[PDB]
């Protein structure tokens, strides 16, 4: 789909009004068409996608909006789409060139600290300037009153703009400041070039440099470059985050480059005293991160991957790479942030229908589609695959399930063969197949800041990104032909994380990697503050200060909650901590709460609640310490897009 | 817009119960397919998915009738293969309506033999074990959170033979889990497929030999209030007409004794008469603090503009379905033009036009033409005071006679007789009784809906949502009365009617403890009475969760509570109340928003977190959480609550 305007607010002292142009039916067949008749007015656009609505703004002959809002989006136009002009992920910032008819606000230089912002109901809202991007809400408001208003301008007294509107700066649901994309960060990016060239590898700088590498799989961006740096003297880091693609790094390499490398994971590891190394960012983490003088060359690879561990592995590398010696730091995918799926040559791309033997998800897989060959099925859930694997193997199909938690020998990497799989096969297995069959559909962790005491982590079933959508399609057609089939068409924008992967982070800091809130802190900053990464909302102090309070865990809990596997061992084990210190029952006696068992019978009474991690059964008390301290740590300022 | 089917869930034929889903429509396909109401794609299998614009949930067919939950889709047609289909069978109370299905499509049946052992189906095409705990009523195994079970309303539950006992409508929950799901059986669908389709409540009914309540559904203006408590009093019966507005009260007393010849007992706040006359008009507010039927008193209580769902309304037909036959009455009508699952349909004096983009003044995205409004006499409804103070200054700018009116004013700001633009919230409906050459509608209207929160308790929400059929009906009625109208909109709207939120519930206590020296006991039971009684508006049954919660709210600051009366914003009561709490524990309000101006004069002596009760709106100030109240309360939040699926 395309973004539609809908709608625009017409300013004049300030005053503004709304005006409707469209409704959903309109929205919706132009979003598809792409193809926008309406005459566009005015500087202010009121726009749609599919999901949400929000604001733009033309300045400098250019619309503006937020790539939170419209993503890498193309926009209905008079003769069809039009693809963005300009896509700034790091600013989240997007622009195309203004449609005829539309004018343009003037920047405001001369610079007043009263600001005026012009939200999606046609008010006009004063604010107090406090920075470059933001502002104080003189009166004080419910997030929810901004919300639809992304996109909008900052306005002076004259009537210029000074930014346009991104984020609310919230203490418990009030909105009392703005963040804002200011106008010099757009002549910035007008004054950046469209394209910039970064599907080769950089030389060596003399001094230490931070390099982009975008290049497609199977370029050698984790074989063919290291070996040539290798070649030139160099002594090269490769990360990835998979164990098997590592460990196969290594057959490939002493065979194709004559280079025997190091080899470091969890479950093997490998020195021969090359100079090239092989490594999980997982082990690297376990390692203690960069050995001074160790390296000239850090390649991280699969640099858009968002699970903690990499985040935190990069991070790592690229708070201590400089001072531990290295000269070059090379950040490398093959679908960095604002990408889009597009064509593939090797891969014949076919919609699923609902004739077919095999439901699924809503619509239908013909036996014949797999019945031969070697083919891949992508389901969002374990439970999903298992009763897939199930019903083809009750047809006479030879069919097995991976998910995490299964040893990947369940393959069989010869032979016929229907995998159904959830994304763990990602990091377990690096073969390719026939055809990839795609649910389009991924399960994903949300923070929701509830207050009922203190936050929630939900666990929803979304679309797929543009990212999943290549990596699950990039499974087929490599170096051979392949059919990738579908049941949906869309992709939601790519290089954008959830504050629970943050929360991930330091949980994973504390468990595993022996590392300080702090600590953790200061290597998700060097993250945050690296341009062309994913990028996330800023909530590093707030995430801090909730894990800083978690003193003294059962460290026989911890190591049951880091041998079961599942997602936050440090806040699983931390309430399990208090619960038996409290000589109190946990939330619920669901698997998640295993480690209590053996206490069960002497529980009793209310769970001392810290937190949503599932539904909570028992009745709950807000009395512990712990409890009333991480609910004085939702009153710090915590950013929310608008 | 007709409600489509999108999708299906097809249930195994043979052995254990299982099921999956197909989806037949996308979005496009299914809002194209709402607007005209045309669907060709045929009818496979007895559990259809189906959609409106703003929801989806399932739909069951047995016996020939495609059947779903009014709460889902209200009066809305059915797209059909020959244009839309409309409903045979509305039943509000149960929450069922039924359209008869296309012939060849497949329907389930009933369940015959009688088990305990029950099968959920849900959108997800999961299959959910259920033991039956009742007629209408059934435990959850295991418990899930509510958000599972959610657009599975109207799905069916089965018995292990895949035969239908009835369809879910409801989960039973304790702080957001499921623990247990209500359904319509299968029963109280065999009757309505058995009885006539039509109902004539146009009538005034006979007075009957013993106890009776009945409906009469009749325009405005067939003298539902004067014309029908004459025709009774002509009779020699003793009748009593209550009615929610003053203005109205006043002005049906005044032509009574003008047109019909009789000088009737009039009983308001600003103006009560007692002349012995066998007629009396009140309205439902001052018959509460009379303290509702003294008996022998009446035959006949005429409960008009029954549709109102205020709460002095609610908790006054309460009262007369409570006490109305032990008092000595012989006949209850509860009388509306706009009865539950009532849509707007055309009027013959009225012409209606859709405003457009074209025109000076700025209306609600669209545009009014000055044209329009300069010649003549003319009503704009507006959803709240501020855009009513705003568009008329815009309108005398432009050189129109252009007054506001809303709650807080004075009414006769209307010129008589003059002429005019009166630009009004709904509070005009109750404050004068005048019509107008057009109205102009903006469609949407403010309304507080209860959020269970546990942030720590509940919050009362303040939203504007769209009109429902009630709320355009008695808008447009402001026009073509006795002559030609016209009247404008921004929307063709009408969400359905005759629901109200659990918010209004809370009201009813509150106004209880605030005005009619009723304990929630006292309430309880007239409430009851209204919820019990078929026809009448409906809502979730929350009357023990609200009646614990104000149970427990003794010991307010009766200054306090006189000023939030007086004031005469929304629940006095829990706004006195959290007040009180505050100024005893010398802490400020939540926030200095107006709703907390009793407190202002303090506000130099009031340090730190406020202990929070509820959130009523927001919350600037740091809160505590240890007040005994606020614990109080929290432990009400335990209480089984009805939540809609
Ligand atoms: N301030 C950094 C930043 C940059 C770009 C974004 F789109 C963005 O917005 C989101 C929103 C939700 C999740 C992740 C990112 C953001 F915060
Ligand atoms: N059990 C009584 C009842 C009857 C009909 C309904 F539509 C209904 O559903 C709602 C839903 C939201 C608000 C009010 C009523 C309901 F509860």
């Amino acid at each position: 789909g395309s973004v539609v305007i809908v709608g625009r607010i017409i300013l004049s002292s300030i005053t503004a009004y709304s005006q409707q142009t469209r409704g959903l039916l309109g929205c919706i067949i132009t979003s598809l068409t792409g193809r926008d008749k309406n005459q566009v007015e005015g500087e202010v656009q009121v726009v749609s996608t599919a999901t949400q609505s929000f604001l733009a703004t033309c300045v400098n002959g250019v619309c503006w909006t937020v790539y939170h809002g419209a993503g890498s989006k193309t926009l209905a136009g008079p003769k069809g789409p039009i693809t963005q002009m300009y896509t700034n992920v790091d600013q989240d910032l997007v622009g195309w060139q203004a449609p005829p008819g539309a004018r343009s606000l003037t920047p405001c230089t001369c610079g007043s600290s009263d600001l005026y912002l012009v939200t999606r109901h046609a008010d006009v809202i004063p604010v107090r300037r406090r920075g470059d991007s933001r502002g104080s809400l003189l009166s004080p408001r419910p997030v929810s009153y901004l919300k639809g208003s992304s996109g909008g301008p900052l306005l002076c007294p004259s009537g210029h703009a000074v930014g346009i509107f991104r984020a609310a700066v919230c203490t418990r649901g009030v909105a009392k400041a703005v963040d804002f994309v200011p106008v010099e960060s757009m002549e910035t990016t007008m004054r950046s070039p469209v394209f910039t060239d970064n599907s080769s590898p950089p030389a060596v700088p003399q001094s230490f440099q931070v390099a982009h590498l975008h290049a497609p799989t199977g370029s050698g961006k984790s074989t063919k470059v290291p070996a040539a740096y290798a070649a030139q003297g160099y002594k090269v880091l490769v990360l990835n985050p998979s164990v098997a693609a590592t460990l196969g790094f290594g057959a490939y390499m002493s065979k194709a480059h004559g280079i025997d490398p190091n080899i470091r994971t969890g479950v093997r590891t490998i020195t021969t005293g090359a100079p090239v190394t092989y490594s999980t960012y997982g082990k690297f983490l376990a390692d203690g991160g960069c050995s001074g003088g160790a390296y000239d060359i850090i390649i991280c690879d699969e640099c858009h991957s968002t699970d903690s561990t990499t985040i935190l592995g990069i991070g790592t590398v690229l708070d201590q790479a400089e001072t531990a010696g290295a000269r070059l730091v090379v950040l490398a995918t093959a679908t960095p942030p604002g990408s889009v799926t597009v064509p593939h040559p090797n891969i014949e791309e076919v919609a699923l229908s609902n004739t077919g033997e095999i439901p699924f998800y809503g619509k239908a897989i013909p036996i014949e589609a797999i019945r031969g060959g070697r083919h891949l099925i992508f389901c969002h859930s374990k439970k999903k695959c298992d009763e897939l694997a199930a019903k083809l193997s009750g047809l006479g199909i030879n069919a097995v399930a991976y998910y995490r938690g299964l040893d990947v020998s369940v393959i069989p990497t010869i032979g016929d063969v229907v995998v159904v799989a959830t994304d763990a096969l990602m990091t377990g297995y690096t073969g390719d197949f026939d055809s990839v069959i795609d649910c389009n559909t991924c399960v994903t962790q949300t923070v929701d800041f509830s207050l009922d005491p203190t936050f929630t982590i939900e666990t929803t079933t979304v679309p797929q990104d543009a990212v999943s959508r290549s990596q699950r399609r990039g499974r087929t057609g490599r170096g051979r032909r392949g059919i990738y089939r579908f049941v949906t068409p869309g992709e939601r924008p790519s290089g954008m994380f959830d504050s629970s992967v943050l929360c991930e982070c330091y949980d994973a800091g504390c468990a595993w990697y022996e590392l300080t809130p702090a600590e953790t802190s200061v290597r998700l900053r060097a993250y945050l503050n690296t341009p062309g990464l994913p990028v996330c909302q800023d909530h590093l102090e707030f995430w801090e200060s909730v894990f800083t309070g978690l003193t003294h865990i059962d460290a026989h809990f911890l190591s049951q909650t880091k041998q079961a596997g599942d997602n936050f061992p440090y806040l699983v084990a931390y309430q399990a901590t208090v619960c038996a210190r409290a000589q109190a029952p946990p939330p619920s006696w669901d698997q998640m709460w295993k480690c209590l068992i053996r206490l069960k019978p002497t529980l009793h009474g209310p769970t001392p609640l810290l937190y949503r991690l599932g539904a909570v059964q028992n009745e709950v008390t807000l009395t512990h310490p712990i409890t009333k301290y991480i609910m004085a740590c939702m009153s710090a300022d915590l950013e929310v897009v608008t």
